[PDB]
């Protein structure tokens, strides 16, 4: 299970280990990375805005 603030709150902290498990959620749940369930609804910002501002 991966919702919104937690792979927003491992990106933010770098935690590479802690994406293992988002590829079979991914590719079993039929999400993807740019759907509306992982973009912040105020802005749209994305998760590789917040890993480059969060360096």
């Amino acid at each position: 299970v991966f919702n919104r603030p937690i792979l927003f709150d491992i990106v933010s902290r770098g935690s590479t280990a802690d994406l293992d498990g988002l590829l079979p959620f991914l590719l079993t749940h039929k999400k993807r990375l740019t759907d509306e369930e992982f973009r912040e609804p105020s802005t749209g910002k994305t998760c590789l805005p917040k890993a480059l501002l969060n360096l």
